């Protein structure tokens, strides 16, 4: 086999503790270089004599190049080391360890995972494992109260294309009056993008973070949205802008004044005074040369502690989590004393990442619980919206990012379609809905939080930011109500089938001809297994299944009754359909 | 190529900042499949249209299987995105980036460094970057007060074979009594075992954090050690046990008083009360089945605090660092706020962790500042004493460990021969001094921070413990004094050479047939060739000298000026002679 393909490390996602006394190993290799894969361990202290413990590290899936091995390690010491024994297709063994490789295993050296603290277990809350997130961009969603809405506002009408410049009045009393839409539509959690007073429109350049935009509300009317969403099961998410200020910042407005002569001049980055200019600026912004966003030093203790402040103001309000812009701009230590006092007002609390790359160094355990899925959306729209991908690229894409982090952290990513930034995923399907629904059955089946995006439940349409900012279409009749029983039943389901919020995920069928593919989720003896055939043709399948997870399932979405013969499922699915096949355990 | 074997990550030792405005990034690849490595980067904002910045990334080393590629990105604005050019042996040019290769730049992707954040630019004290410690072992370096010798104790003479539990009288006081003989010397740090208050002969048992043991002094005579040293320019450094307390701990002895009522239950790992009894441990302490050690439990912030006075208990007192005990069972958590504190009090303050795996984890800037290099002595070992290795597999070694960690952890790691818990390196040697000298003349002149073990200079021999622990020869008359002007020949060359101690290391060369390697060292436009003839024959080398660099070199330690001629240096090396070629620069 080939050796120098051959990865694990000690740490990050591929060694760390599920619990105080279980490890959960990773290890990859060229696709098809190894078949099988053990892990030899024992306790650090072990004598070089006693025998050590074996664990069978079953392959968890596979990409584009690599195999990924998993395993799980029984340490009651809390302490171990240990290495692995790789067999190829010819039988070749070989032991891979610290050391590196050898047939011999005293050669091939020991990981070790010095000791597993129970602090540093990831640890997410259970609520988040099993929920399903509606995005709210406030200015658009209800307008309740006409009396604050902002000069100029445009009228509420499904024949409405908003511009860069619009207003319809969006607010928190509309939110109010439609959680019994929320609720029946059965989101357990309200994710709102900035709301805190801010001179723009888009309110990303905050003038004061203890208060509500005027247009948008106020603290008693934000308090009884919190206590009504609560009552109905709903939890409140908000958008946290830590990164960067607005120029209207009193910090800020307070440097402008007096220059160096200001107590908060160190809050920010400031190459030279008095700071302003004409398509010039001597400080660094968010982005390049944005004004209106000057940089928070955030490792000023005293800036800090200002926006940890903040947190606790809101948190007291009685939110349920926050979702971080700019996150990654921010320094480490900042996020994780972030979390400590987070959690130690809320355990509950969800700390929800935004970052456009790799963010393991953010999901260790000790800073964020999750990300938004960014990977998920693009796998999802080059193969069910655009086609560009076929069933086996999307099983790669699927699984390369599935191994990016640790199991605690994927299960809790927030698996998005599109945003307030974005086309809607409608659109992105050419306004075909039978593409749209596949995408959302998958979406809604598949490992992370399913997060809506308001109006898409209903069938709204539109082009990227600001057409995907429409005035939210509250007439019946001119809502998608088909798509919204769905979206409804396939929430239902979610919730019952315990598979679909806590258990794993395995890759059940991939046919890049075509372009069907199939998944497993499981937990304990529960199976549930989703076909998805993704062509506009009527097709039939061959699917492979062993006695041990049963012989018979049950599609939850017409109540049909498969059987499976020999080992083999055979199927035969419409175009666009998708079928949920529970193993009835 | 092979794809699979090409690695990189945009953190950890693959990609970290040196400064605020540049990233140093790495990328590992199958040895011989890259040829050349490019790096194409800009703003992580900047325009798609836009001209990518150029970044050659030169080989920096190879090990046994793979080749390192280094490159330094210029990033004024702090945030990089950046995807590689790699050109194979046939010319082949593929694209590496976050999503993938491929020949295209764009579906190649980027990876990106969101934001380079002053506070964690790894940084370390200045004078540790050009120290020599100094291992000493109290007991048996110098007995210097009498009245404070336990009973039995024996002889000090060079006959004196020591026995498990044998006595000598070495404290505190014999230290500042011989303080201009390690003056002399050049030394410029102490490192110290275990000296607190404790009823045991090792000391590692802790019974009280806050006092010197009575045998080796007390508080005045230390703070006389320190101030003593000091004006020598010798600092202090102290070994921290913060994993676990001796049974005589304050905290403990009130437990397993006052057991379930005592308040200091949380303190410990205690299974069941009461909290003891005969040959038998019902708590969590070091290794296994060690009464007299129970485990601390520094997860409690109450032991953490405790513990954290201690540190500013001695750091008062004018240490200058800390040598942690089985710090990798101690959580992350913990040493990070003790670097924090360590650091505000004492910016200069040290801290070396002990940890026989790769301790990445703890090596990233946020925790400890080196740690001892046990590979290091494992490669000279092999190599120059045993001679189970030869020249390339030695210079495989020392590459693979050196692309471990970032490089302001690689420059201070403490590069030992031996110590109190191995046998001698001279009885490693079989005695053949010649060989030690090599060694040592390598340890003088390589990428860390020498450690001396008390007597290996003056030519102590002896077994493992307890026979390397033998009374310090202070009789000039047995002392082998050829060989301690040898050390502090070797000691003055490294101080007056900068690249000894702030430059980089790059293999010059290795022949596994002739058994020589040499290296270079790197700073500014200083080169110091070092040459090692590893092999009992006067042999000749033609190495590789390109006009660059220079074409006349002076042997540092015989006054011998080589010339090189169209680009090659002939050198004749007598048996297990080493040179180290100043460039003149
Ligand atoms: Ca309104
Ligand atoms: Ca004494």
């Amino acid at each position: 086999m080939l050796l120098e393909a051959i990865f694990h490390e000690a740490k990050g996602s591929y060694a760390y503790p599920i619990s105080e006394t279980q490890l959960r190993v990773r290890l990859r290799a060229k696709k098809g270089d190894v078949v099988r894969c053990e892990v030899l361990y024992a306790d650090r202290y072990a004598s070089p004599e006693e025998e050590l413990a074996h664990a069978l590290a079953g392959k968890a899936g596979s990409d584009e190049r690599f195999d990924y091995f998993e395993a799980l390690l029984e340490c009651s010491t809390k302490r171990v080391k240990y290495v692995f024994l790789l067999t190829g297709p010819q039988g070749e063994a070989v032991y891979f360890g610290e050391t590196g490789f050898s047939a011999e295993r005293s050669k091939a050296g020991v990981f070790q995972y010095a000791y597993i603290h129970r602090s540093e277990v990831f640890t997410t809350p259970e609520w988040a494992k099993e929920a399903v997130i509606y995005q709210i961009f406030p200015e658009r969603f209800a307008n309740g109260d006409p009396s604050n809405d902002p000069p100029g506002t445009e009228q509420w009408a499904k024949d409405a294309r908003p511009r860069h410049d619009s207003f319809y009045g969006g607010d928190l009393k509309g939110v109010i009056d439609r959680l019994p839409y929320l609720e029946e539509l059965g989101v357990t959690a309200l994710y709102f993008t900035p709301i805190f007073a801010s001179p723009s429109h888009h309110k990303y350049d905050t003038a004061d973070y203890l208060a509500i935009d005027p247009q948008f509300g106020d603290l008693p009317t934000f308090r009884r949205l919190v206590d009504e969403a609560h009552r109905r099961g709903i939890k409140i998410i908000l958008d946290a802008v830590f990164n960067h200020a607005g120029d209207q910042f009193f910090a800020f407005r307070d440097v402008l004044q007096k220059g160096e002569q200001s107590r908060y001049k160190d809050w920010f980055f400031i190459e030279d005074f008095p700071v302003s200019k004409t398509s010039r600026t001597n400080y660094e912004t968010f982005a390049v040369q944005v004004p209106a966003m000057p940089k928070l030093r955030t490792e000023n203790p005293e800036v800090k502690e200002y926006l940890f402040d903040v947190a606790r103001f809101w948190m007291e309000q009685g939110i349920d989590g926050w979702r971080l812009d700019v996150a990654n701009e921010v320094d480490h230590a900042f996020w994780r004393e972030f979390r400590r006092l987070v959690k130690s007002l809320n355990p509950d609390a969800l700390i929800v990442g935004e970052i456009w790359h790799d963010a393991s160094g953010w999901l260790m355990g000790d800073q964020f619980d999750s990300v938004m899925n960014y990977l998920f959306r693009e796998s999802v729209i080059r193969f069910f919206a655009t086609g560009e991908i076929h069933a086996e690229r999307f099983d790669a894409e699927l699984t390369r990012a599935r191994m990016l982090y640790p199991e605690q952290a994927a299960q809790g990513l927030w698996n998005l379609l599109d945003s307030h930034d974005t086309e809607r995923f409608l659109t992105s399907c050419g306004g075909n809905e039978a593409k749209f629904r596949l995408a959302v059955l998958f979406q809604m089946t598949y490992l992370g939080t399913p997060l809506i995006y308001y109006g898409d439940e209903i069938g709204m349409a539109g082009a990227t930011n600001p057409d995907c900012r429409r005035p939210m279409i509250w007439e019946e009749k001119e809502q998608n109500r088909g798509l919204f029983e769905f979206y409804k039943e396939l929430i239902r389901l979610r919730h019952r089938l315990a598979s679909l919020t806590r258990g794993n995920v395995r890759s059940w069928h991939a046919d890049k001809q075509a372009n069907l593919y199939a998944f497993v989720r499981t937990v304990q003896d529960q199976h549930v297994g989703v076909v998805l055939n993704n062509r506009g043709e009527k097709q039939t399948v061959l699917l492979q299944v062993p006695e041990s997870g049963g012989k018979t399932w049950l599609d939850c979405l017409t109540g049909e009754e498969v059987h499976g013969k020999q080992g083999q499922l055979k199927l035969t699915l419409r175009p666009y359909q998708g079928m949920i096949l529970w193993n009835g355990r």
